């Protein structure tokens, strides 16, 4: 089997990106952000306390025919941002682009954290990091990814975000199509949970490419590229009028410059995100300062490889006994 579903930017920033996942029977269809950097399925639901909706879909399983609660199951989650939701789990079945799963566990959400709420187009995540991270208690329970590996053509799924525009998550296949050149592989660590890689260095600009091993994780749920924070003074010094603010959080450059290129290494390898890319506009209505799309890890103990590098390539998941991760330009 395979499945292919249209990924959309929730805003003009490309903020994040939502994709349609019908869950249970007849099908609710909920608008879910793709996350290769956590590993629950969680969706706003008739049991979320009532002032914590603000104009999200919700699934409802008592209009399922197919849901069965999964008796004394309970989830609780937190994220990088400082996010956080939490609820009990149904069985129900899920669909994605046209591959079911029967007796994927939908992790119900009966609290969620201030920026879930605040996001009315954000329905829920689905997980696609490795399901040793999955949060379900007593019985960790597997993503969707996980759970139709067997019955997929091939162990893979594919990532294949637009710029200011829609995109593709494929299951099953790679769309030869859908990139130029060739596909790069490069190895994975699954010790922690998530698809972390080990890029071979960068470039700023039309500058000399810096070998150097930069280790991160491939993170669709993520916004912005996360980086050492000498990689990422190297690119901000490129930028006249940029610094690093602290009172906004994070670097910070003149609306009006042009900002360079990035590149980064796979393998012998290079992607490179144009300059556009990192520009996430103005700080605030009105501003002229404007936030960049480069910003340092050093207070997240990892770094990120988040939509602002993942867009600018296609991206092969491969979920193989031995995982790797494939990047081509497109
Ligand atoms: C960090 O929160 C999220 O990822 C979701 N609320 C999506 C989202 C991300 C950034 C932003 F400026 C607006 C929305
Ligand atoms: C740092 O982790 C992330 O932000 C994503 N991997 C998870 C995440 C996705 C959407 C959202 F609204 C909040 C958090």
């Amino acid at each position: 089997s395979t499945g292919s579903a249209t990924t959309t930017p929730i805003d003009s920033l490309d903020d994040a990106y939502i994709t349609p996942v019908q869950i249970g029977t007849p099908a609710q269809t909920l608008n879910l952000d793709f996350d290769t950097g956590s590993s629950d399925l969680w969706v706003f639901s008739s049991e979320t306390t009532a002032s914590e909706v603000d104009g999200q879909t919700i699934y409802t399983p008592s209009k399922s025919t197919t849901a069965k609660l999964l008796s004394g199951a309970t989830w609780s989650i937190s994220y990088g941002d400082g996010s956080s939701s939490s609820g009990d789990v149904y069985t129900d079945t899920v669909s994605v682009g046209g591959l079911t799963v029967t007796g994927q566990a939908v992790e119900s959400a009966k609290k969620v954290s201030s920026s879930f709420t605040e996001d009315s187009t954000i329905d829920g995540l689905l997980g696609l990091a490795f399901s040793t991270l999955n949060t379900v208690s007593p019985t960790q329970q597997k993503t969707f990814f996980d759970n139709a590996k067997a019955s997929l053509d091939s162990p893979v799924f594919t990532a294949d975000l637009g710029y200011h525009a829609p995109g593709t998550y494929n299951f099953g296949f790679i769309d030869t199509t859908a990139y130029t050149g060739s596909i790069t592989y490069t190895a994975v660590s699954t010790k922690q949970g998530f698809w972390e890689w080990t890029s071979t260095g960068y470039a700023v600009g039309s500058g000399t490419f810096k070998s150097t091993s930069i280790d991160g994780i491939a993170d669709t749920g993520t916004t912005l590229l996360y980086l050492p924070a000498t990689v990422v003074s190297a690119y901000w010094a490129q930028v006249s009028g940029a610094k690093s603010s602290s009172s906004v959080g994070g670097y910070v450059f003149p609306c009006s410059a042009t900002l360079p290129s990035f590149t980064f290494g796979v393998g012998s390898a290079r992607i490179v995100i144009p300059g556009d890319y990192i520009d996430f506009g103005p700080i605030s209505t009105g501003s002229s300062s404007c936030f960049g799309g480069i910003q340092s890890s050093a207070g997240i103990g990892i770094n990120i490889f988040g939509d602002v590098a993942l867009k600018a390539a296609f991206v092969v998941f491969n979920g193989a006994t031995t995982p790797t991760l494939g990047f081509a330009s497109k």
